[PDB]
């Protein structure tokens, strides 16, 4: 049965992910911009930044923003979730360490819309922490060969590169850039903490008193008081949400791509990364062409 | 290995689901049957403040013309996330413990108060019928429904509308009662349709203008697929945009492996209980994955009922 290579390009936006994948038996599942601006709702990105902006100005309440933000993040992750669910049955077990018959490269993975954006919106005061754990609770199971490339880039360069490529309806928010860079850094540390033995239940005590300290993982974000009983204990619903998080994250293979360089560099740098990536068998002989059509149809209908 | 029986009682509110479930729990041994109740505490306090209240307010506001359809949708979508959270996290932590299908005396029986599809499909679809949710948001929820675990037995209810209305009349949205009753009937037809070999993509064109484990194959127009023939989901050539068609594939996939049964609630509380007790007979049980799964699951349910069912 053929082998497949799934590579999800993710991390904070504005570093070049789009220019990196563009330049690069290898199919692309691009940014679903048309779903965001038209198919799913009208100009979803504009509603998002408009709402953050208005919360900052004091024109609407925290509760007002959180509702718009949640509804809006549902519409943003839709294409990812639906792509994952129809693709999952075609993914079989691991290959190991030879040749990939097909290489599927995506623009983002479902955890960007289910975990990272919402956690950042939480850090911006535009989303409740209970809403973020509900989305974490719905993160599709992590299949073999879930390779996710996250990016490295000094903030100043990142602001520069972000400023020149502002999406339709987007606003250049530096507080949001900081939030999103911090979630992704926490994300990378979290996978490492978990791969290394970390038990969030065993180290929880350290947030109020060889692997990253729990204070450097996404778990610190969930010490939020909306999730805590009067005696300070995390309610069990939330603890189970964190257990899922540990289980979904932990088996992902994380890869760091340095974006502080020209798009030729970024593009080859990315292809270099694939040698330590994990590949999988597909489950049917006709699994490759179905994946390609899925990829072609997604691109044609939603990525412009 | 030891076997497990999971039963999800669902359907429209006000038919006697909760009562019936507890009478069934009552008959059993202290530890071989556990009840996972409605997570009201989560809906009123833990996930947000007075979510049910807020959902009814919004719907009345919209009915009144005091808010727009857009206002309405942002709120219902957001409220529905909070409504389904407990069901979603419970299924995700339970999943690892469920093994293959045995056959139709379990070491443990779990009776849940509704299934994850209640929050991710039925209520949302009905709010779409009430005009308070977009069909795109409903399909976004459908794409997130978790893989249907083996031995997923769902019990839905039959109750003549007049009796139902009578029970329920102690706001009282009669339009929401008809939407939720309509949604749950389509859902049973859908499972039957999918189990009888129906293929929505092959029958899509038959659209224009309940029994779940018995009977002939229903017409696609009597299944859930009909709710999605909306202009919003249609490309400028008449067909469904593929994103929406893929959401419908997940819907088929998630409902075809489910074992649905119908409980007649038009009877006394003990009538309901025995009825239900007879139906458990033909239900699918599964093996658990570890020796310790049983006790762990009992703890999970107890803790759930303690923290969130009241
Ligand atoms: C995935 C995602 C993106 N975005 C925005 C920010 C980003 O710069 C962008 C393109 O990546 C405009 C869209 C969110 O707000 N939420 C999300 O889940
Ligand atoms: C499960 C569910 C219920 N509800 C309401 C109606 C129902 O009568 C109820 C108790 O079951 C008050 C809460 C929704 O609005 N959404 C949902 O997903």
């Amino acid at each position: 049965m053929p082998t497949l290579l799934r590579v999800y390009i993710d991390g904070p936006h504005g570093m070049g992910k789009t220019t990196t994948t563009q330049l690069l038996d290898i199919v692309y599942v691009p940014e679903p911009m048309t779903y965001w601006r038209v198919l799913g709702a009208s100009e979803t990105i504009a509603n998002i930044f408009t709402t953050q902006h208005r919360l900052d100005q004091g024109e609407i309440s925290a509760g007002d923003a959180a509702v718009v933000m949640t509804s809006a993040q549902i519409t943003m992750g839709m294409p990812y979730a639906v792509t994952d669910a129809v693709l999952a049955p075609h993914i079989g077990g691991e290959a190991g360490s030879p040749p990939p018959a097909l290489t599927l490269i995506f623009d983002r993975h479902p955890i960007a819309a289910l975990l990272c954006y919402p956690a950042a919106r939480y850090l911006m005061g535009s989303m409740t922490p209970q809403a973020v754990l509900a989305f974490v609770a719905l993160i599709p199971p992590t299949l073999p060969g879930t390779n996710i490339v996250l990016g490295a880039l000094p903030e100043d360069r990142h602001i520069d590169r972000l400023a020149k490529r502002q999406r339709p309806g987007e606003r250049l928010d530096l507080a949001m850039l900081a939030a999103i860079r911090r979630v992704y850094g926490l994300l990378a540390n979290t996978v490492r903490y978990l791969q290394c033995g970390g038990s969030w239940r065993e180290d929880w005590g350290q947030l109020s008193g060889p692997r990253p300290h729990i204070g450097d993982t996404l778990f610190t974000l969930f010490r939020a008081p909306e999730l805590l009983a009067p005696n300070g204990d995390l309610y069990n619903v939330f603890a189970w949400a964190l257990d899922v998080l540990a289980k979904r994250l932990r088996s992902m293979h994380v890869f760091i791509l340095d974006y502080d360089q020209s798009p030729a560099g970024c593009r080859d740098a990315l292809l270099q990364l694939t040698s330590g990536m994990v590949q999988t068998h597909v489950t049917t002989p006709g699994s490759i062409p179905t994946i390609c059509d899925l990829a072609r149809t997604f691109a044609r209908e939603m990525g412009e």
